[PDB]
């Protein structure tokens, strides 16, 4: 029920946060895990905010009510949660970084805080289950169903007093920039990446692709926006491996629901089937990872170390179906 608001005392403590200078030169870094520094999470946001779009984009009263309240209306569960959020923020923030000035400053605030939007409220429950057992969501968004509902909650956030960070924009650009929060939130609906990558592969290779287009830009930003979703595969190793645990608790929750309702789960949802976790995990990667970062490095060449982690990743998972997995904490 409703909105939640964070405290006085949680965002007057974020206005006040300094980041340890040694992860400054870090977090510039595709492959910078988020991890073991939860405290600083905000923070690092506000960082990001700060180096990407300057010091006096945001008031930085609103922006840190913003960001606290943000926090507050991610749930606690295993994937979908605070935590996915500002991994999936510094994602965005090291591609915008590397691609400054393909994107306008309006694109790069739009974007940043859509990443950290973009999950919001997630219930630890997929479209197929919402619209399987018909969720009043489902009702009222019929596709792209739970990320029509983060846009909607991403607005409800704006609309607090105090917390909207884009009202000094002019009419036109708040438009505008409301317009590319969407966009880039409905794109991280996995449905709709195989159509874009198909198309945007397509737009690459016959040379037609034109970032002057209205229509191929919002398709780029869409899969940066997969890029950015999906960077748990770009990480080290064990910090991928330790995001797919979590990635699997809550699958396997959802599955327990579904089994309680008469319905076999899929095998990916199934907490007895967790032999099939290593091919299923091959089938994401050349189904949905692999191809994403390959266009992406495409259109966006600063973005290649995405793609060789990813790479280097799924030979793992390749090892591990080999059985020459070594020792793995949890
Ligand atoms: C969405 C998804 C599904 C299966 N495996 C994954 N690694 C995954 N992912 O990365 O989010
Ligand atoms: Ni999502
Ligand atoms: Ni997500």
């Amino acid at each position: 029920a409703g909105t939640s608001i964070c405290t006085s005392e949680e965002w007057q403590g974020l206005m006040q946060f300094t980041l340890p200078v040694r992860l400054c030169k870090e977090i510039e870094l595709f492959h910078f895990d988020i991890g073991p520094f939860e405290n600083m999470w905000p923070g690092i946001f506000v960082y990001m905010v700060h180096r990407s779009c300057g010091t006096s984009c945001f008031e930085l009263e609103k922006l840190c009510r913003f960001i606290m309240s943000v926090k507050k209306n991610y749930r606690r569960v295993p994937y979908h949660n605070w935590k996915h959020a500002v991994t999936v923020a510094h994602c965005m923030y090291a591609i915008l970084q590397n691609n400054h000035t393909l994107f306008t400053d309006l694109e790069r605030k739009g974007l940043l805080i859509a990443c950290l939007c973009h999950d919001l409220d997630h219930r630890g429950f997929s479209n197929s289950y919402l619209q399987k057992f018909d969720h009043p969501l489902a009702a009222l968004y019929s596709t792209s169903t739970m990320e029509q509902h983060h846009f909607s909650q991403t607005v409800s956030i704006l609309q607090l007093e105090g917390h909207n960070i884009f009202s000094t924009l002019s009419s036109s650009e708040y438009e505008q920039v409301l317009e590319i929060i969407r966009k880039a939130i409905i794109a991280t609906d996995l449905a709709l990446y195989f159509g874009n990558r198909k198309q945007l592969e397509e737009m690459y290779q016959t040379g037609s692709l034109n970032l002057n287009n209205q229509s191929h830009r919002d398709r780029v930003i869409g899969l940066m926006m997969t890029a950015c979703d999906l960077c748990s595969v770009t990480k080290l190793w064990p910090v991928t491996k330790l995001t797919a645990n979590d990635i699997y608790a809550e699958f396997w929750a959802e599955g327990d629901e579904m089994k309680k309702l008469g319905i076999q789960p899929i095998p990916m949802m199934d907490r007895d089937k967790k032999d099939e976790v290593p091919q299923g995990q091959l089938g994401f990667y050349n189904a949905v990872a692999i191809p994403c970062y390959t266009t992406l490095t495409q259109i966006l060449p600063p973005t290649e170390p995405l793609l060789k982690a990813c790479r280097d990743n799924l030979s793992q998972w390749e090892k591990v179906i080999r059985g020459e997995e070594t020792a793995t904490w949890i």
